[PDB]
């Protein structure tokens, strides 16, 4: 679980959207596996615009935060599941590290802000769900 609160919108995967998400919908791409919802409060999160290849992601099934390299956002073939068929993920940047089913939301940051969040993983590898091209967010 996690999400990206950055002025009055919520970023989260939408394979984890809500009622409330789905009922104040703004934009949702299944190809990305994100879904962005409007809300009332202000959010604070800065969001990187850059291309940076390094950053910090949370792991919540360890608890911790680990460093880590990254490639560029591209289309990744994805094995089905319960969420979606077999397909390809587009804006999907891959890392070595450790991801369970469960760490989807956790936020992958640079030094600039907010890059993405966890969207997949296995095999000691993370696959992070860009954002840093959706200039929106912000205005
Ligand atoms: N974007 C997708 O289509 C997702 C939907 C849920 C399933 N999924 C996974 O990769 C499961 C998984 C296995 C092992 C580690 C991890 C994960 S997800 C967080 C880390 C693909
Ligand atoms: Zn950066």
């Amino acid at each position: 679980s996690g999400a990206i609160y950055v002025g009055n919108y919520r970023v989260v995967n939408r394979h984890l959207a809500t009622h409330n998400d789905w009922a104040n919908l703004v934009w949702e791409d299944s190809s990305r596996d994100l879904l962005v919802s409007s809300t009332t409060a202000q959010g604070c999160d800065t969001i990187a615009r850059c291309d940076c290849q390094t950053g910090v992601y949370y792991c919540s099934s360890r608890r911790k935060h680990y460093p880590v390299s990254f490639s560029k956002p591209s289309l990744i073939f994805v094995e089905a599941s319960e969420y979606y068929p077999a397909r390809y993920q587009s804006h999907l940047m891959l890392a070595v590290g450790h991801s369970e089913p469960g760490d989807c939301g956790g936020i992958l940051r640079c030094q600039h802000g907010v890059v993405g969040i966890v969207s997949t993983g296995g095999n000691g590898l993370v696959g992070f769900a860009d954002v840093r091209d959706l200039l929106w967010l912000d205005e």
